[PDB]
């Protein structure tokens, strides 16, 4: 039974906390990699209608691999004599018992795609993908049509990319925490909105440098020019994003703020959400200052009084998105439409006009 | 406890069997009834996780009340008197712990999004979605150009819109059964399908016709219309079929040793559909195979003869496939995507590549 193998586990750790002898020790180690391969030959109920090579499966008999790998590593320090040491992995064997192990063993709570916050959530990011490759596509055939080659084609590319990565965000948020949706959610959220700010700041910075009225011909204009800064400016992002990745690995972990439900999280930190968030907010900023500056520019169908009210929209849902978020326990629904809603701003103002000037009035676009 | 409260449940029909009294039926379906509402307010440990209020926890709590209000149905017969009516009552309480509660109360096998043929499916149909949609959408952009005009446009939206529908299908299929996704399989496996061969075989008829003083019929109208009513033949008989044999996740015991939870869908379910499906595969290939020489729209005829003789094999192989093995899932699941797969592979990547790669 998996329900006795776990009290043989807790019981021998307690072994090793009033051991006063290097018998009591090896002993209660020997009878505890016993009694972890047991619980891993297992199957909790929870998971017994999964595949025996499901991924939770699989991430079940792993949390026991780490586990009884330690056993061997606190048994290597016992038979050499450093029984001392051998005494610490005790602790260590703890920390595996919660972080690997006990989501399989306790009533564990988390959003679920069954919720109607998730389903709404996720049938507007369906929409929002199918809308964001509709533009892509009338986009790529209309490429050389004097309407969309007369606005910046490739930084509107990377626009649309970062629309499109930020109607994924909801189904790595959504999805039951994993060390890869944990890794994708902190990518995704944080490098989908910096590509659609950093090419956004380099559309609008363009359209500020042009705000001029014999002369000399203007230096960064060119559209390799425009991809390269929007480049390093999104790389800035991914620099910090994955760094953060690195020294704070992303990890499912169990969460205790409510007195009797314990939930299932990812382990992201304020540190984890604040750097990029700042980034992205200094980028929305930039992005608006240029947006304001150009807002009456009559050039491109008044394509700057649209970018100027994507700003003002997106300036609304970062300055709510930082005390809801920071004020109450709905941050995984609240980044879900943060991320969204600021995306679908984006491809609402600034595509809608353009398709329209193209596949409802062709006559128009000449 | 939920595990005793099923023991306490079990043990009391028992003593309706060997019930040789009015005392041995009523004391046995009162104290059936406080451990079927104990039972209820509980909850089984692979339910745990899940919210007081998903579908499936609200699924768990429904077979009790449909079971509490059969045990009321017997206490109403017992307190009159017909005793030998409430005694018969026992067997049908024995039926509603198996269609709806054991599920949630012993390990039960079925197809698994997680898994490697289910991933290959759902990866496959996603690709296919996006094709059709990308196909569609340049078939509405050059609506007015001769190669697209020339065509039965309005067809060409109902095999399209079929095509999407036959990706659709593995979303139906390897989904948990539930009473929704059994229905909408039934529904969109057979009229998917349906949709794609009748549209076909319309265009292919015309296509026979053409060969040889004003022929009817040949509007766009009487063409959408012939095909409206060969898809509502099937639209009837799925229907029909769905009510007689109403739509339900049912534990199935092929293997000795694991129950699997599986859709309740007869022989009959699939192969009255299957067979007017294979009457409009059959009749699709007669005109296809008549018109293959046909060099009219860019030699459209060849491309719709080699896609028949390829829905033909698969057909005809997934008959063996279904119906002599225990991978009936999956079969149906890549019998449908293939079968459009070759459709929207071999009929519209040519119209494509004469649109957007050749504008003449
Ligand atoms: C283009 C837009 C409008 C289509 C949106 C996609 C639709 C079809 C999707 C996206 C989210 C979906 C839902 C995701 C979650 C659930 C919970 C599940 O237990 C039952 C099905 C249900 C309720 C889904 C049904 C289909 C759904 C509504
Ligand atoms: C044309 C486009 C919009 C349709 C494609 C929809 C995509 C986004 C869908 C289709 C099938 C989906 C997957 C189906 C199965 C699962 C199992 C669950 O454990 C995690 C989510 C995951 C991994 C889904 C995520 C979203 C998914 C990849
Ligand atoms: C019309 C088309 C393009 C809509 C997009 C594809 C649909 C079918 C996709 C998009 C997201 C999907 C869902 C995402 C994740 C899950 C969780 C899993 O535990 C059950 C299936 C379920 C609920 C998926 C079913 C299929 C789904 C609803
Ligand atoms: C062209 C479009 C339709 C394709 C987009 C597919 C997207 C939605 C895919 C690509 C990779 C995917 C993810 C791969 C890994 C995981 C970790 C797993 O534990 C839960 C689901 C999750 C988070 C997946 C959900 C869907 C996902 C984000
Ligand atoms: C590129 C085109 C063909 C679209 C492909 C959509 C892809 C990205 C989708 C479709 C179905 C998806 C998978 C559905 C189920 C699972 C099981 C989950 O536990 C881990 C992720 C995984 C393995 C998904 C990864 C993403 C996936 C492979
Ligand atoms: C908008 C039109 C044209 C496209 C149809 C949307 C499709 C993709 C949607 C709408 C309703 C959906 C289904 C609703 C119910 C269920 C039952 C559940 O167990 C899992 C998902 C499943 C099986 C859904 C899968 C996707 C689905 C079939
Ligand atoms: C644990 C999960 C649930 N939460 C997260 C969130 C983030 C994150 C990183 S950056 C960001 N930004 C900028 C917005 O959400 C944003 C962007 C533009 C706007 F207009 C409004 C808001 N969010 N990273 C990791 N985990
Ligand atoms: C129990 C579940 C798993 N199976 C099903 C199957 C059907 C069904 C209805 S009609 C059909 N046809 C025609 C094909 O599958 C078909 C179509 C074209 C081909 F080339 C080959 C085969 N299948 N309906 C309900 N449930
Ligand atoms: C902008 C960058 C924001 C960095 C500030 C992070 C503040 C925080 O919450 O992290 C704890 C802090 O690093 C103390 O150890
Ligand atoms: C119209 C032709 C119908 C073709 C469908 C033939 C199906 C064969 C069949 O009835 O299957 C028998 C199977 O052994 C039962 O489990
Ligand atoms: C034609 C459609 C079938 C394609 C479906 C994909 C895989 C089906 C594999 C089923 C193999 C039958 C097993 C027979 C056996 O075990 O002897």
């Amino acid at each position: 039974d998996l329900e006795d193998n776990w009290e043989t586990l807790n019981d021998n750790l307690k072994v090793i906390e009033k051991a006063d002898n290097a018998a009591q020790v090896k002993d209660a180690l020997t009878k505890m990699r016993a009694a972890a391969l047991d619980a891993q030959k297992a199957t909790p109920p929870k998971l017994e209608d999964k595949s025996p090579d499901s991924p939770e499966m699989k991430d079940f008999r792993h949390g026991f691999d780490i586990l009884v790998g330690q056993i061997d590593d606190a048994l290597k320090l016992a038979n050499e004599g450093k029984v001392k040491e051998a005494q610490a992995a005790a602790e260590q064997l703890k920390t595996t018992r919660n972080a690997y192990i006990q989501k399989y063993l306790i009533p564990v709570r988390y959003l679920e795609w069954s919720n109607i916050e998730s389903i709404i959530a996720i049938a507007f990011s369906c929409l929002g993908i199918l809308v964001t490759l509709f533009v892509t596509l009338i986009f790529v055939l209309y490429r050389d049509t004097p309407v969309v080659k007369s606005s910046s084609r490739e930084l509107c590319y990377i626009i649309l990319a970062g629309i499109f990565l930020g109607y994924v965000c909801p189904f790595t948020l959504i999805a039951k925490p994993t060390t890869t949706s944990c890794y994708l959610q902190r990518l995704l959220v944080g490098l989908s909105s910096a590509m659609c700010y950093s090419a956004l700041v380099t559309k609008t910075n363009r359209i500020a440098r042009i705000l001029a009225g014999c002369t000399r011909k203007p230096r960064f204009m060119s559209a390799w020019a425009q991809v390269i800064i929007a480049s390093i400016l999104i790389s800035v992002q991914l620099t910090l994003v994955v760094t953060l990745i690195i020294m704070e690995p992303p990890m499912p972990i169990l969460s205790y703020p409510s007195i009797k439900e314990v939930y299932l999280i990812c382990n992201t930190s304020n540190l984890g959400v604040v750097a990029p968030l700042g980034y992205n907010g200094l980028l929305i900023m930039s992005c608006t200052y240029y947006a304001f500056k150009t807002r009456n520019v009559p050039a491109n169908f008044n394509e700057a009084k649209y970018i100027a009210f994507t700003m003002y929209t997106t300036c609304i849902i970062w300055l709510a998105f930082v005390p809801i978020y920071f004020g109450s326990n709905y941050k995984i629904i609240t980044t879900c439409f943060a991320v969204s809603l600021s995306v679908t701003v984006a491809l609402g103002c600034m595509f809608t006009p353009k398709m329209y000037i193209i596949i409802a009035k062709p006559e128009r676009n000449v």
